[PDB]
């Protein structure tokens, strides 16, 4: 019973670590998309400058 | 989708550039019209002096 309790609490602890990881991933993806917007705009008006 | 958006914006700006070029072409042809008028008038009136 003690072993099962410790194992269960370990998995519960790991779950929120995984959620923290997904939060990091979403934040990085948002930043990357914001950068992609500027890249697309530059790709746009580079044709105009050409 | 990102590649599609980039291509679409580039092609739209390309169409605008082509419109700029066609406008330049009509302007040059317009000037050539006044040049042609003077040359034709000179050619016709040369015979009178001849």
């Amino acid at each position: 019973a003690n072993r099962f309790t410790s194992n269960i609490k370990g998995l519960t602890q790991a779950a929120r670590n995984a959620n923290d990881g997904i939060s990091v991933a979403q934040t990085t993806e948002g930043a990357l998309s914001e950068i992609n917007n500027n890249l697309q705009r530059i790709r746009e008006l580079t044709v105009q400058a050409s």
